[PDB]
């Protein structure tokens, strides 16, 4: 049903689709190839539905955060722009479109929250959150407010909360580590505590939401609000004389708003991928293409350096790009769904006083990471937690020999499935510090173990530990702030002393697993199906 020899494009109705149509027109003129631009309602749920059947548009436009999901589900083609082309766009925008080290879409535009202020009430807006309480005091005396913005959505409260070391999921080269969330830290505790205080001191109301803050600002009741470029046109109407600027710092740290990147993906089912590439690279992403779209409906800041340079002559667009640069690319993976919820709850519970800052944050810090995985992730999670509660840290710390062993860690477990699918091998990295105190060392080494499915007498079928031993090359010693003497020794002592105090624990942990996880794993090993991801 996808036609070869033309291009169908889907983009949201609040974007500049007519302008984009004009781009398609120039394209047809040069190449003769026809371009159709549609804006179906709920295109973001429609694309995965139709694309999964091998139908849909050749190119889908949408915020980059969905694209991760689409990639996992095989819906998106890898895009192949040359480095010369890549130089044309800001690097961080290319990071918004990475999935597993690959480019999955073309960045188009960028948006982030900014501080929006009323120039008649507040000609010189504050550079720090801390000076807001004092400013609210003055203004109430003049019968007005310092600051009003939506506290109902964690999107709006996140810039403050995450200002010091906060993050959603840790980014590593196109990959997010879904087990590593940054919601809870001193930064987050301070930021959220500050917000809650502003509510206790009546500088804000806990029940303030988008509509209330928008009205209050657009009616000139409050001096400041926090919002994005989509809000601008309503203020243009309001006649309020406004400016848009960098978000205030908290404890000298920049605010850390989430960054959305409007992006263009190519349908993995499209017969037109090369034409799509040609259209996107040579037609749409140019001063001219972007101009067409922007004049139809404004893009805000854009990913194309040349055109962004023009737009940023507009100080609000410039401010938007500045807040983006200081901000956090929204993770492009579906687990964000748990994150939002975890965080939403926490904030609402904190501002209502239903929970303390620390408890809301601690719950959230746990729940954001709690999305269930398939067998491989479940197994490695289960094994790690098992070893930890089985007291493996103690076993390391209390390893015998002047010396003090410290900082025992379980590292990230590895997993390998036999090519035939019938066999399974676990790598358990372990670490400790040695104090020769003076002369501190970091030791790391692996224990590898086989996991086996075994029927015994007869229909009884179980999951048992194969050979549990040190990994031969694995031992690595590292100076911290003699050897090869020490290491020379540790090579012939350590691996055996570790593996002997451990393999038994590994053996108990295997048995302590959820019984259905065990049955499903066994069931797949028997029939030799691969649930394990090549790394
Ligand atoms: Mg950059």
């Amino acid at each position: 049903k996808i036609e070869e020899g033309k291009l169908v494009i889907w983009i949201n109705g609040d974007k500049g689709y007519n302008g984009l149509a004009e781009v398609g027109k120039k394209f047809e003129k040069d190449t003769g190839i026809k371009v159709t631009v549609e804006h179906p309602d709920k295109l973001e749920e429609k694309f995965p539905q139709v694309a999964a059947t091998g139908d849909g548009p050749d190119i889908i436009f949408w915020a980059h955060d969905r694209f991760g999901g689409y990639a996992q589900s095989g819906l998106l083609a890898e895009i192949t722009p040359d480095k010369a082309f890549q130089d044309k766009l800001y690097p961080f925008t290319w990071d918004a479109v990475r999935y597993n080290g690959k480019l999955i879409a073309y960045p188009i535009a960028v948006e982030a929250l900014s501080l929006i202020y009323n120039k008649d009430l507040l000609p010189n807006p504050p550079k720090t959150w801390e000076e807001i309480p004092a400013l609210d005091k003055e203004l109430k005396a003049k019968g007005k407010s310092a600051l009003m913005f939506n506290l109902q959505e964690p999107y709006f409260t996140w810039p403050l909360i995450a200002a010091d070391g906060g993050y959603a999921f840790k980014y590593e080269n196109g990959k997010y580590d879904i087990k590593d969330v940054g919601v809870d830290n001193a930064g987050a505790k301070a930021g959220l505590t500050f917000l809650v205080d502003l509510i206790k001191n009546k500088h804000m109301n806990a029940d303030t939401d988008y509509s209330i803050a928008e009205a209050a600002f657009n009616k000139g009741e409050t001096a400041m609000t926090i919002n994005g470029p989509w809000a601008w046109s309503n203020i243009d109407t309001s006649k309020v004389n406004y400016g848009v600027t960098v978000l205030p710092t908290f404890k000298g740290q920049p605010s850390k708003p989430f960054v959305g990147v409007l992006s263009a993906g190519i349908n993995a089912a499209s017969p037109n991928k090369e034409l799509a590439k040609e259209f996107l690279e040579n037609y749409l992403l140019t001063d001219e293409g972007l101009e067409a779209v922007n004049k139809d409906k404004p893009l805000g800041a854009v990913a194309l350096k040349s055109y962004e340079e023009e737009l940023a002559k507009d100080p609000r667009i410039a401010a938007t790009m500045e807040n983006a640069q200081k901000g956090e690319i929204m993770p492009n993976i579906p687990q964000m769904s748990a994150f939002w919820y975890a965080v939403r709850t926490a904030v609402i519970n904190a501002a209502s006083g239903r929970q303390t800052v620390d408890e809301a944050l601690a719950a959230a810090q746990t729940n954001a990471a709690a999305s269930p995985t398939g067998l491989a992730g479940s197994l490695t999670n289960a094994l790690s937690n098992g070893l930890l509660s089985g007291g493996l840290l103690g076993i390391l710390e209390n390893l015998p020999l002047d010396i003090k062993v410290t900082d025992p860690q379980l590292l990230e477990l590895g997993l390998v499935q036999s090519p035939d699918g019938h066999r399974l091998y676990v790598t358990i990295p372990l670490g400790i510090k040695l104090q020769v105190n003076l002369l501190r060392l970091a030791v790391k080494l692996d224990i590898t173990a086989e996991i086996l499915a075994v029927r015994d007498k007869q229909e009884r079928i179980h999951l048992v530990l194969g050979d549990c031993t040190h990994s031969p090359g694995s031992l690595q010693i590292s100076l911290l702030d003699l050897l090869d003497s020490l290491t020379g020794i540790l090579n012939k002592v350590l691996p055996e002393l570790v593996q002997g105090n451990v393999c038994p624990l590994v053996n108990e942990v295997l048995r302590g697993l959820d019984i259905t996880l065990v049955h499903d794993i066994v069931n797949m090993l028997i029939h030799g199906l691969q649930f394990v991801i090549k790394v």
